[PDB]
């Protein structure tokens, strides 16, 4: 009964108060996709994001778990078509799946971010994202944020 394609969630494990955990949970219900998946993500102030933590685990048709240093490579191999841009700088995260392989499989991106404003309560974390399950109408733009509080 419970359906939500793409939604953004994080938390802060009370024994690391260094790091927010993020979660960017795409396509829960394993639905088939009409057009490609694109989730664009913006880290907000406060924080940096630690590359080596992003891991992705993917559930359905293709089951693996991704984690290491060579996680998103390993993925875009796995995934021809796929995409995922990170700029550690700019603390931006980019992800394009191609609709063969989006469907039939949830995707789950976790990476942390390092607090780098010890003093600050609130994290965020936007994204937007553009996207289109069979039969239903296409999404475009829409955004899912999420804020950690503390």
């Amino acid at each position: 009964t419970s359906s939500v394609f793409y939604y953004k969630t994080g938390d802060m494990l009370p024994e690391d108060t260094t790091h927010v955990r993020w979660f960017l949970n795409i396509n829960n219900e394993k639905s088939y996709v009409s057009k490609d998946i694109t989730i664009k993500d913006q880290i907000q102030g406060g924080q940096q994001l630690d590359l080596s933590t992003l891991n992705i685990n993917v559930t359905g048709t293709h089951s693996n778990y991704y984690s290491g240093q060579s996680a998103i490579t390993d993925f875009e191999k796995a995934f021809p078509g796929s995409k995922i841009t990170v700029d550690n700088t700019k603390n931006t995260i980019d992800v394009t799946i191609p609709q063969g392989y989006g469907s039939y499989n949830s995707f789950s991106i976790n990476y942390k971010t390092k607090i780098t404003n010890e003093q600050q309560k609130e994290f965020v974390n936007n994204s937007q994202a553009w996207y289109q399950e069979h039969g239903k109408e296409e999404v475009n733009g829409k955004s899912f944020n999420h804020t950690v509080h503390n």
